[PDB]
């Protein structure tokens, strides 16, 4: 019956809640208990309080109305203000002070997933103080969330006036006794219980929650640890820019501050990214997640040689240029990552900070052909079944869903085998028709994939493989230089290609080099294991890109 | 027979030039004449310096083999080097001193614009210091205005090794009698004389200007004041937000820093922007260039409350939101200026700043209908003729061409009184078939105007002024609040609809307004004075919006 949750805003999805500033204050000062609570609700329906909270006039145009209050409370108690009072001041530090109550959040996500329509029912206010932003970055991080945000001051209608509770149910398109509503102040409640909802009032938040999972019979508390926020495809900000007159990038933007450009691995996507943009955004962030040459909606054209390191390299400073952008920070994975390297090595001015996943960074060998170099470990069979124009592309379009599917599995879910891949003659022939789901990825998420490669298939992704040579004599201008900007690398222990040993000569070549290390993480770092991948980023670009 | 023309960058694009600080530090700090220098070029083609200028080691690295030097010449000399003596130091600065030399870049961009290839040929390093971004910037504010840009670090080679030159040509495509090439180094020089170049040693730019207009024979010096930077459709990062299932807004961004998001007017689009979009990305702004709803590449729903206010101002919010924009400073002009005041009023917490072209802020008045307010200045009867649905759609797309060219004109070309429209039945049943192309735009310029209209025609913009009532009510409810953000109302003297006047009272709303005003300034304000424009808002971003 249940099929709809509201939460407030102040005290229940955000603590500490204002209400209690003002009690705060008065004890610290040492005012007559109440007082600044009396100035605050002055006049009831009629007063500077209720105007601010319909929209009528905005918070600056309020602060001195307050003041007025607080005079007129504090002569009829018969006290003096404290020299240096200040509602301005009171104000600005307790709406910093107010952050996301994490637990309610993640019971309204939950609720949210579990399918119930999820809405904020706040009275607030037009915010035009200087340090209005703050606010705007809370409510953005919170809204996000949710199918609805009602605001008083939007509306001008504010809690407990039944009118709001009626438009609230029109919001919902739900009838009374199919919402749950919670709210840390009764009397704002007692409309919501006339009609017929259930109400919660919400003191400390564990309670509600155990009140909120009782009524809904949802698992709500205790539950696991979340996965961190992914992206809808059809909610981001797509951007396309030509880098040459046959070749145009496609990149999802989201967040503002320092750029990070997000270079995903063979044989993937932007959406690979999809657990680390939200959170990158929400640290401080303006992320762009590519789709890199041959992929998704980037231009992929037939050649060989468009996609050498040199080319790809050159387009990504080209990508830069046009976007109007002096630097990044360039975060690579696979493919992406060897490619990032390589934009620390050729263009420092460009690369704010580096960072990379899995792929460690090897100085080509002058003495040894590189085709020489891949026979040399087994576990490169791959990369020679790759080189034949033709082959692997027919075995990797085949079945686009098998091969994602068979691809994308964790370190313990294994199907493929990279040994003998030439031998055996591909690399599922030994691998089911229909393999089952990866626990990490949804059915919808492999089929994104499936839509993403049926425009250019695997031509140009396999031919970031076949040009071996022309990299090697590329990369042997650069084996005089150090990396010397800041730069961070991620080794995932159960990766079996890019095993971590493989990067333990790097600092001869990145004498500063930083590291994490992912335990329990095979190859498809970003969605085998976002929340550390995110933590171990955000960490060092707040360090060392900042 | 002179096709191409080849700058280099220190001394000649970019000044002072750091050999010249070699010579500075010398006297600063009274060491022998010439010691600095010498350490310099220590070794010749064989040296440290020529590695560097190759690309075979980072500057980073380059540094103590400087110091080295700087070392072993002073005990050859027998002198002592000062105690704190830093070759970081010295070049940190050099570097960060070094700006472009305009009267030479805007030499360059003549010669471009009468058909000359131009290049950039210089002796440079991969550059890894700390305070890199320095030198990106330039690189990437010079870079855009040239054909192309060759690089010693990026093709291992420097002047002045002929092989370099024979690069050069062979990137031209032209022989050598058709280039000049200008540079503060005679050696250098030299190889491009031997394969027959016109070639210019540069001392003072005036001299060097002098013989390059000589040689030439096209003006480059004493020429009129250019033009700020335009923009090319097709080399912006273009960029699309879904605010809604039917809706997708069309952007085109460039810069990094603070949000500005432009709003173009009535009939216009983004590229009404084009003078401003590189300066203020210049200027250290990200800049957000809209095509807003019903205009160009964003959606035209056919239906006229899809452009009330409330919904404009509510999607142009939810862009933000997508974005994961917490505010953006908001810039508009004629139609796009109502907006973002309303912008202002309605959501200040998302409004970092506010500015208008033309377009005054006047409050609603609650008696009096907008219709009947609309009747009391004869100069927006153009206003009246826009609502009947249909009506002005056919004139307007009868001829886009001629629509373009009869609007788009400067104050002393106008062609359309703004009088009595209703009774003569058209905006352009008294002006040409054909008319003259304004001072103000080019053919092409018209011509991507009637190609955006091709997509969506007149009825979306149309719309914007069909709902007078919806929009008076909506405005009413904000007549107690006041703009307390920071705020730039910049009126244009000979705008004869939107008139300086009207926008008097503005402070009774505003009391911190601040404005700019631009004399001989017609209606389509950017592109009539580009040039003080730009200067009145950058000076305003720089003081109220950073
Ligand atoms: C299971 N697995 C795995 N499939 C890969 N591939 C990445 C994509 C191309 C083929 C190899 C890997 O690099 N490391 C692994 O551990
Ligand atoms: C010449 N002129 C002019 N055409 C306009 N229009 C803008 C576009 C819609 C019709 C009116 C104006 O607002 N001010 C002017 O001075
Ligand atoms: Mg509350
Ligand atoms: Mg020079």
């Amino acid at each position: 019956t249940l099929r709809a949750a509201v939460f407030d805003l102040d005290g229940v999805l955000a603590l500490p809640a204002v209400f209690g500033v003002l009690g705060r204050t008065e004890e610290a000062l040492a005012l007559p208990r109440g007082l600044l609570n009396d100035a605050f609700q002055k006049g009831g329906p009629e007063g500077a309080t209720t105007r601010l909270m319909k929209g009528e006039i905005t918070l600056s145009q309020w602060i001195p109305l307050m003041e007025e209050n607080c005079r007129k409370c504090s002569e009829t108690a018969k006290v003096c203000l404290p020299k240096n009072f200040s509602i301005k001041e009171i104000f600005d530090k307790a709406i910093s002070a107010r952050k996301i109550n994490r637990p309610m959040l993640q019971a309204a996500l939950m609720l949210r997933k579990k399918g119930f329509t999820t809405a904020i029912l706040t009275n607030t206010w037009l915010d035009d103080r200087a340090e209005r932003d703050g606010l705007a970055q809370l409510m953005c991080e919170l809204k996000m969330h949710f199918d609805f945000l009602i605001e008083s001051c939007q509306v001008g209608m504010v809690k407990p006036e039944p009118q709001i509770y009626k438009f609230l149910l029109d919001t919902l398109k739900a009838s009374p006794s199919e919402v749950v509503f919670l709210d840390d102040i009764g009397a704002n409640l007692k409309p919501a219980r006339d009609l017929g909802m259930v109400t919660i009032l919400v003191q400390d938040t564990d309670t509600a929650l155990k009140e909120l999972e009782k009524v809904t019979g949802i698992q709500l508390l205790n539950t696991p640890a979340p996965l961190p926020t992914s992206c809808n495809p059809s909610d981001m900000s797509h951007g396309y820019v030509t880098v040459k007159p046959r070749v145009r990038l496609h990149f999802v933007e989201l967040g503002s501050g320092p750029a990070v450009c997000l270079c995903h691995g063979f044989p993937e996507s932007w959406y690979s990214w999809r657990y680390q943009i939200p959170a990158l955004a929400q640290a401080g962030y303006r992320v762009l997640a590519m789709d890199m040459k041959g992929y998704g909606e980037s231009s992929a054209p037939p050649e060989i040689e468009e996609y050498c390191m040199e080319v790809l390299c050159k387009e990504m400073v080209t990508f830069l240029d046009k976007l109007g952008l002096s630097q990044a920070v360039f975060i690579g994975h696979d493919w992406g990552g060897m490619l990032v390297w390589y934009m620390a090595l050729f263009y420092p001015e460009r690369v704010r900070a580096v960072a990379s996943l899995n792929t460690p960074f090897i100085p080509a060998n002058p003495n040894m052909s590189p085709l020489e170099s891949i026979k040399a470990n087994p576990v490169f069979d791959y990369q020679l079944y790759f080189q034949e124009p033709g082959v692997a592309e027919a075995e990797l379009e085949q079945n686009l869903s098998r091969t994602f599917k068979s691809l994308f599995r964790a370190s313990d879910e294994s199907v493929l085998s990279m040994h003998k891949v030439c031998e055996a003659g591909g690399l599922f022939v030994n691998s089911p028709e229909e393999p089952s789901l990866s626990r990490m990825v949804t059915e919808e998420e492999i089929q994104f994939y499936v839509q993403q490669f049926k425009k250019s298939g695997f031509r140009g992704p396999l031919n970031w493989y076949r040009n071996m040579e022309r990299n090697w004599k590329w990369a042997c201008k650069s084996l005089g230089r150090k990396i010397l900007i800041p730069a961070l690398m991620v080794t995932a222990e159960k990766d079996f290609v890019l095993v971590p040993q493989m990067s333990q000569h790097m600092e001869d070549w990145i004498p500063h080099l930083k590291r994490g290390h992912i335990e329990d993480c095979g190859h498809w770092t970003q969605m085998d294991k976002p929340t550390e991948v995110n933590q171990i980023l955000i960490k060092w670009l707040d360090s060392d890109a900042r």
